[PDB]
């Protein structure tokens, strides 16, 4: 399911992500924009081998078992399948995870190079929350 933005902007925050760790709801949003544009159903074969899956990005490699990633970890304790359904609940059980790893959201690339340190609470604007 590809969520609106403010659309998504309200799944996380009740989902308790508005302020994880001390990440606003406008970083959580950019990571997902630039990581599959709100599309759920996105994955994306690394080159190391590994793929990553969800609206979050989230690879087999460290975080989810795929059934085709050897070294897998699993940390969530998941299937990499789950991150794909329209109810992201697992994917936010699991990025809170990723976040709390002590590098925050650094695991992210695309917000070390696309959010981190720009205007992201416009990513929420005019949304009502």
């Amino acid at each position: 399911k590809v969520f609106g933005r403010c659309e998504l902007a309200a799944a996380m925050k009740r989902h308790g992500l508005d302020n994880y760790r001390g990440y606003s709801l406008g970083n959580w949003v950019c990571a997902a924009k630039f990581e599959s544009n709100f599309n759920t159903q996105a994955t994306n074969r690394n080159t190391d081998g590994s793929t990553d899956y969800g609206i979050l990005q989230i690879n087999s490699r460290w975080w989810c078992n795929d059934g085709r990633t050897p070294g897998s970890r699993n940390l969530c304790n998941i299937p990499c399948s789950a991150l794909l359904s329209s109810d992201i609940t697992a994917s936010v059980n699991c990025a809170k995870k990723i976040v709390s790893d002590g590098n925050g959201m650094n695991a992210w690339v695309a917000w070390r190079n696309r959010c981190k340190g720009t205007d992201v609470q416009a990513w929420i604007r005019g949304c009502r929350l």
